[PDB]
């Protein structure tokens, strides 16, 4: 059997305030934990996935869930999805409101609809069909997010190989600051904002979401695994493209059929962490990683 | 510079009445007439695809537009996506309603906005501010369509290639019957219902969403021709693998940046039409086409 593997992601950034980085470093040690933990119980690829991001939905130092960016008119707009490397089977959710946890909501259209992607307003039905919470939108809002959009007036991910080899990738983003009503950036489309196949491995990205979706970074990123590159030469390749051809910084998580694992980014910097053989991998800045045990 | 050439499908289906047949037969003419048309006074391959789709939207015979199939609820909810591949920007909208042309709403979100997807709500109020009119909702129900509704209770796209050796492809549909409120499908997503890049061509694809959406059918086509795969090759290829990993059957087309193309599929029949060298070419049933002179 396949030993077990997650890589967590908290989005591209620039550069990060002393205090912040501290906080942002609490965040993804839990999230990179909640998913190495399932994944050491025997849980499956897509439940590690899955519980890693709640937790970075659920914590407000993150875009996405709770801490999401505010939309043009001071209201989160929330993306997000959910793949299953086995068959391909896959939920996605755009543009939702007023609940607590997107990416479970992707997870709930995967194993129960018929479907792969629902958005707005059918969102929010199914949701409550589902019996999920209606939270009020206040309670997703930031006071730093308040600042942020005034000031520009005038995302978070994981991938995880099971212990059957099964790979999964997750994503849940509130997307850009000041976006307009209805925005939908990347990654709540497979191939874009990520993609799981148990043939090949399992990304997640962030950055500039319209160029993300233009060169499809995550299926890109996998193509040149299938070529033959490294984890690492393929996110050279797929990240260069993309600041090549539309000139599009971001960064993307990566893990390959065969346990190899790489986080790579061409913005400022990119919080991660993994978690694989009883250690903790993390960092934020290019080559500032730390190695610690996780028992 | 290139002999421009326009292809253009009315959408996967099953076995179809002669009478209909017929019908489907004057539409499929009528738009890759339209987008020959637009090609011929040296139009931009963008301006050639939103002409032919334009054309099957408001034509009643076609899935997209007036003629849209019904979801659960009885509505009309639109999708469409338009690329152009020099520069690979791109305008999509989804979940759309109330108005007569979705694909010429997703290029004024290519060209009129820095985003590349709308949805819902947010493509509704982008759709007034540009001054598209809201139109009756029932005037794009058809009877014909409400049988199927009722029944169901107990995708049309074009690929240009134009003189300046430009690429675009356009995709428009209504989606499945009966689909549940706010179901997205493969149309208005880069990489899966098309993808345009002067570099390799352009792919505009139908046939069941969920499907389309999995594998990134639209992308994968194009990675076989970049890995020197012909045409007709590389869309045997996307298909013969949407078929064996998630049991979806479709179609497409695709032209190359040398000008070559093909229409293929994997449902029953795909009305297709491709305009080229004064000669408009036309099928429905695999093996058997027509070829006429174009005046
Ligand atoms: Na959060
Ligand atoms: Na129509």
């Amino acid at each position: 059997h396949m030993n077990p593997i997650v890589v967590v992601h908290g989005g591209g950034a620039g550069p990060i305030s002393k205090d912040r980085k501290e906080r942002v470093h609490q965040g993804m040690v839990r999230a990179a934990t909640v998913g190495y933990g399932i994944l050491r119980e025997g849980g499956s690829a897509v439940d590690a996935v899955e519980g890693a991001v709640v937790a970075l939905e659920d914590d407000p130092e993150f875009n996405a869930g709770c801490g999401s960016v505010l939309n043009t008119n001071g209201e989160v707009e929330m993306d997000a999805s959910i793949m299953d490397g086995k068959d391909l089977s896959a939920g996605a959710v755009s543009a939702v409101q007023c609940i607590a946890n997107p990416i479970k909501l992707a997870r709930l259209v995967m194993e129960k609809t018929p479907h792969c992607f629902l958005t707005d307003q059918g969102a929010a039905q199914f949701a409550a069909a589902m019996g999920v919470p209606e939270i009020p939108g206040e309670k997703l809002v930031t006071e730093r997010n308040k600042k942020r959009l005034e000031k520009e007036k005038h995302t978070v991910g994981a991938v995880a190989l099971d212990c059957k080899g099964n790979v999964a990738y997750a994503t849940s983003t509130g997307g850009i600051v000041n976006k307009m009503v209805g925005r939908v950036g990347d990654s709540p489309c497979l191939g874009a904002g990520g993609y799981a196949d148990n043939d090949i491995g399992a990304v997640s990205t962030t950055g500039h979401g319209e160029s993300i979706l233009k060169v499809n970074l995550a299926r890109l990123t996998l193509f040149h695994i299938e070529q033959g590159k490294t984890v690492e030469e393929a996110a050279d390749l797929s990240l260069g493209y993309m600041k090549s051809r539309v000139k599009g910084l971001g960064g993307l998580i990566v893990v390959s059929k065969t346990g190899d694992w790489v986080a790579k980014w061409t913005s400022t910097s990119m919080p991660w962490a993994a978690a694989k053989d009883g250690k903790l991998h993390f960092g934020i800045d290019p080559d500032d990683t730390t190695i610690t045990d996780l028992p």
